[PDB]
């Protein structure tokens, strides 16, 4: 417990910074695998700080 979780919460807030988006994006945007961000947004998912959010396409983003 110091900042674990918050990696995964910063390599997708890099990708939210220049458009949230699925984790196909957040791959391109940190230049890592899908299934690396995967992995991040599944931790993210369950702990409630990134789901699909609110809009029209199901962002992979958060309320954050």
């Amino acid at each position: 417990m110091s900042a674990e979780t918050q990696m995964e919460r910063k390599i997708i807030d890099f990708l939210r910074q220049n458009g949230k988006s699925i984790a196909l994006t957040i791959a391109k945007e940190i230049g890592l695998d899908k299934s690396t961000v995967n992995r991040h947004l599944y931790n993210l998912q369950r702990s409630n700080q990134v789901f699909n959010s609110n809009e029209k396409p199901p962002v992979w983003d958060l309320m954050e």
